[PDB]
């Protein structure tokens, strides 16, 4: 009962909410002996309409929320309006490579036990996949190494992510969008692979690409895909392709590590923002070919169903359709194109607005940000990890963002049960 609890605020300016803060203040100090502080955050959060400028304060105890209220009625800061409804639940984000960071799952498997669960269901899995124990692997002191290593901890820590924002703080997702080997977990997410087939598709796709290591380049580059395409074909150069469009302005190439580097070199004395990105593997070019038989091979028996989800593809040409996600779908999934920016543009057009980016870093939030800004759109990129953030309550701040960004969610989650309590109601202003 003495235990830190989430109290939900809300109004329709910051200079209200600071209003709505101090009357709060005053209420809970003459009424502390009278309330218990769960049916007090029951009431906040299951016991009034959420308005548009949010915020939360955490408290143990009474005369801790109203330092803390007192504090939020005090301040100048400005809190931005959500941009979500209510209506529609996040899109979750499951970006590529390049998040994992060390011991990067240590403070959620001891603070989220459905995170802890999660990496044990996959623990036996991806031990006969591929030979190690993903939980040694995320609680190690140095990071994760080798694509048959990174690619299987990384979506485990995905995967265990949704699971533990489902679970425990009844975030439903409203869509999900995957960048490459994001879409693994995007799949078992919506319902088109079950886990175990999703652990199996990650760790024979990265086993496989051990055998390509070191074969081409990627690099980054801030231009649109068009134009990197036109740059190609009037450079004469058939060995380098786009390999990934993540927004409308940039652009990932893959293919030879001496074209890659030239062109980097190239766009780099143009003033242009470019940069040879570190892979084992240039993926999404023609680098991949040799293990593409193999591949639908190894994944003959991966049963697909029919996602029960809205899954934005960055596989397909058409991002609307529903991916079949059968062996062909991965081999198809590691060498095309991935059409990021394709697959966030249309769940903005479907009227997405909240976007959250499971995985242990932030590698696509500022994508996400630029797709909005050239639809004109208020969205939200949240992160719901950052490399080397504590997490003494799990991801309880991700639940806070999310609720405060105005995504969808089941409150009786978080708040159970309790009684309502006659705290003060602003008028509808």
């Amino acid at each position: 009962h003495s235990s830190p609890r989430l109290f939900m605020l809300s109004s329709t300016s910051s200079d209200a909410l600071r209003q709505t803060a101090r009357q709060l203040a005053t209420w809970v100090e003459e009424h502390q002996d009278c309330v218990a502080a769960s049916d007090l955050a029951y009431t906040l959060a299951r016991g009034r309409a959420h308005r548009p400028v949010r915020t939360a304060v955490v408290a143990a105890n009474l005369p801790e929320l109203v330092e803390g209220l007192r504090e939020v009625a005090d301040g100048d800061a400005l809190y931005d309006a959500a941009v979500g409804h209510g209506d529609r639940g996040p899109v979750w984000v499951f970006s590529g490579q390049g998040s994992q960071w060390a011991a990067m799952g240590t403070q959620l498997l001891a603070s989220e036990p459905v995170f802890a669960a999660t990496i044990a269901k996959l623990e036996p899995v991806i031990a006969a996949e591929s030979g190690f124990s993903v939980t040694e692997a995320i609680t190690a002191q140095q990071t994760v190494t080798g694509i048959d290593k990174v690619q299987p901890a990384v979506f485990a820590v995905q995967v265990a992510l949704a699971a533990t924002m489902e679970q425990t703080y009844g975030v439903r997702p409203g869509a999900v969008v995957g960048h490459s080997m994001g879409e693994s977990a995007a799949a078992v997410v919506a319902g088109a692979l079950s886990l175990e087939d999703a652990a199996r598709v990650i760790c024979r796709r990265s086993k496989l690409m051990t055998r390509i290591a070191g074969a081409g380049a990627m690099g980054s580059v801030e231009l649109p895909a068009k134009q990197v395409n036109s740059e190609l074909m009037a450079r004469g150069i058939d060995d380098v392709v786009v390999s990934v469009v993540a927004s409308p302005q940039s652009t990932v190439i893959g293919g030879t590590s001496d074209t890659v580097r030239d062109l980097i070199a190239r766009w780099e004395q143009r003033d242009v923002m470019a940069r040879e990105v570190a892979v084992d593997v240039a993926s999404h070019s023609p680098q991949v070919d040799p293990i593409l038989d193999d591949l639908a091979a190894a994944l003959a028996d991966i049963a697909p169903m029919t996602p029960k989800v809205p899954y934005y593809s960055a596989t397909l040409f058409d991002p609307r359709e529903q991916p079949v996600c059968d062996g062909a779908y991965w081999v198809d999934n590691l060498r095309n194109t991935v059409q990021f920016a394709a697959a966030v543009q249309a769940a903005m057009e479907d009227g997405y607005r909240v976007f959250a980016e499971l995985s242990p870093h932030p590698l696509l939030t500022h994508a996400v940000e630029q797709t909005g800004r050239s639809l004109d759109m208020s969205v939200a990129a949240l992160a719901g990890m950052r490399r080397e953030q504590p997490l003494p309550h799990g991801l309880r701040g991700l639940l806070t963002e999310l609720h405060r960004a105005g995504a969808a969610l089941d409150y009786s989650a978080l708040y159970p049960a309790g009684r309502l309590v006659d705290a003060p109601l602003p008028a509808w202003g």
